[PDB]
């Protein structure tokens, strides 16, 4: 539908040395805005996060990909914006937790209800709140959980299992560290068995690692998760012509897609950031990653795929999407692979908003789950951290510094952040709100009980 | 009568442990938000800058005064929201310099073009380019300058005056930084000179200083800046009490107030953070600062005044208030300086909605020239940069971060970071934008040729 608008163009409008040459803005906006506001219900909702995106890493991404003045096809064409916040909990006092983790940030925007750093879909007293696929799933709405980490990772994990701990991805571990989630303890089970019993129509990712460990009690103990999932009806894809195969997805036939043992590759590679390495070593330019494969499907590719098979269902859809890895290369305090997963990003919220403006129906949402510690800084910056200068397509140097942990990984920060919609209640997400509300705002626009 | 609602609470609905308590939100945002769309033209502009505030400041300074559920009734009360970009460029080679200073950015918002760091009211070129103030005194419309820095410093220079560096604030550094600005090599002058040239009817802040030195050329040469100021019919006041008594401020008897001699004082005092500071160290607990002051009026004291005395024209008016110490505490890496002074802010940005609410015809916009160096972290963190540890208003403690600079001051990040506005034509602050963008907005929506 030409009725809502997503921003086509909002890159430098000329000359940037130039009077009004940087301008990203064309015109007055007031009337493309009102245009871009409907209460009418959503039919169908595309949830897309890029964990440990927040506005330095979508800035450095864009910089380095597009330029300065450039701009993020998928990204930045979101018309309607604001900035929420990520907050967790301290389990013992009940107080907030100023810098969350991905597992409790997650749970609140699955399931509305804040939580402590660990967390998967319960609140600090352990119990379990429905997570807004489950509800969707009872409702008769196609459900799809799509990601590039392992699909026991606290975010894709989040919408179909509830454990006290995140660790807690298969039977052996959970048996350890979440006594009381331990199926044979009585326990819902290990999150990889969660996920089994949460049956979402499409689930695509990697960490098939784990579905080779075996039940140690219920119907299908003793055999492999694999094979409870085969024995289950699900439909086992390991590649993308095999899942470029897929003509169908629902609750007789779901499709569970294992594209790695692990998580999915980065699709760029470069060297890590080093102390003094603006200074010391020269500007780098990045690598595609030449192991990435034909044979993988991308997160674009997912993306469409996912939205075929469930779009097919008549009552409509849900669909979560993860781009995984821009925080897991941040903790890295590796440039080029943060950047390349928050293009990959791009190319997939492209996708997304290519179907939403055709349907006219459809929530499209842009977030993350908590900022993360990359900084842009000056070039000759001399820095207590890990720092790096890169060659970027305006022809120029980027000096991106990690300088927040002096252990081997690199901390989330606390800062909020941008969120950004497009289709029907999108105006759910301007100004400040809190993560929680994502929750109450997707419930509400599906029209969920 | 709110015509156009503002954000009267989005603090944390209820219990921030239960389901739903944590929301910001009460119902669906669409009607409301169609309700602060308007393209009537404004009468006037009240531009709020917190210097260096970006998201991650505003962030810290929520969680410490207001809790992290808390909401800022100034800050965090403007409905329309986005991100915008404020990259600077390289002199030389006319690409983009990632990280701005407060000069450039100032520029360019200013006066619509991009410029190199360290530029103020000029381009790459080194030409002149006429001001946001210049045009609006021109049209006849009222002008306000307002900041708690020294004038002289980059933001409130760059209204009124246009050198080829930031360090030419009188005759002296002007003679040998700025030559070809310098009064006496036949130049424009310095930046005090040409803020004396441009005359705008309400001018407050500090840096009384520079006015104490002789002019070297000129019908006023020989003589003290100050003493050129009363010849030119400048009314002088230099503490709340003579500020209160104040009935009238136009081209004929324009007000100077020089409330300090450097920068004004901050509102707070506390340690500096320091290397290891959050394990080695106990809680901070911030403390108001004696020094300042019943004398010394706040800046929302000066921004009340200013509104009072500049309403009174019939034509409009358009102002500028920067809460400036910011930035300067952030490159500090003093948390207590730096959030005392984005409470102060806030208050600013209060009085400003109290009377743009009323009104109904004026547009409020508040952001900041860049992004900065502080991160909010886990409390445990182990940095290689500097920490501390706060005693915030949840009764909880929060870890600040320092890590961007191993010398003496921490550095400006060229993250793209939040921008809100109020008010008619608020529309054209939303979604992706430009900081030169911002010059054309208050252009148009002041309806200037
Ligand atoms: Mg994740
Ligand atoms: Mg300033
Ligand atoms: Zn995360
Ligand atoms: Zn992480
Ligand atoms: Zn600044
Ligand atoms: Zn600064």
């Amino acid at each position: 539908t030409p009725e809502m608008p997503v921003l086509e163009n909002r890159a430098a409008q000329g000359d940037i040395t130039a009077p009004g040459g940087a301008r990203r803005l064309t015109g007055d906006q007031t009337a493309a805005l009102r245009d871009s506001l409907s209460d009418k219900p959503a039919k169908n909702i595309i949830l897309l996060i890029g964990d440990g995106m927040g506005d330095s890493e979508i800035t450095a991404a864009r910089n380095y990909a597009e330029g300065a003045g450039g701009f993020f096809k998928g990204i930045d064409a979101l018309p309607l914006t604001g900035q929420y916040t990520h907050y967790a909990l301290n389990k013992k006092t009940g107080k907030p937790d100023y810098v969350t983790d991905s597992a409790a940030s997650a749970t609140a925007w699955s399931t509305g209800v804040k939580t402590y750093n660990g967390a998967l879909g319960v609140d600090i007293h352990e119990k379990d709140h429905p997570t807004i696929l489950e509800m969707a799933k009872a409702a008769g709405l196609a459900t799809g959980n799509v990601s590039t980490a392992e699909l026991q990772d606290a975010t894709p994990a989040a919408l179909v299992a509830h454990v006290t701990s995140r660790k807690c991805y298969g039977p052996s571990a959970t048996s350890e560290k979440c006594p009381g989630n331990a199926l044979e303890k009585g326990g819902k089970g290990s999150i990889t068995e969660q996920l089994l019993n949460a049956r979402a129509d499409v689930t695509l990712g990697g960490g098939a690692k784990t579905f080779a460990e075996t039940a140690t009690a219920g119907e299908w103990q003793g055999k492999t998760l694999r094979e409870q999932a085969q024995a289950r009806g699900y439909q086992l894809v390991s590649d993308a012509a095999s899942l470029n195969s897929v003509t169908e997805a629902n609750q007789q036939k779901p499709l569970l897609g294992l594209f790695a043992d692990g998580n999915m590759p980065v699709r760029w590679l470069g060297p890590k950031a080093t102390y003094h390495g603006n200074i010391d070593k020269p500007a780098v330019t990045c690598t595609p990653n030449p192991q990435r494969n034909d044979s993988v499907p991308t997160l674009a590719q997912m993306t469409d795929k996912a939205i075929e098979l469930l779009s097919k269902n008549e009552k409509g859809f849900f669909l979560q999407v993860e781009g995984a890895s821009i925080d897991k290369q941040d903790h890295a305090a590796n440039p080029c692979g943060q950047i390349g997963e928050t293009v990959d990003l791009d190319e997939a919220v492209q996708r997304a908003l290519e179907f939403a403006k055709k349907e006219g129906n459809t929530l499209v949402i842009v977030t993350a789950d908590h900022a993360h510690a990359s900084q842009i800084v000056a070039p000759d910056t001399k820095a207590p951290g890990l720092t790096q200068a890169l060659n970027t397509k305006d022809g120029a140097v980027m000096v991106m510094s990690y300088g927040n942990s002096e252990e081997d990984s690199q901390e989330h920060t606390g800062s909020q952040l941008r969120i950004a919609a497009y289709g029907p209640h999108a105006a759910n997400v301007v100004g400040l709100t809190d993560q929680t509300d994502l929750f109450y705002t997707m419930k509400a626009a599906l029209g969920l009980k």
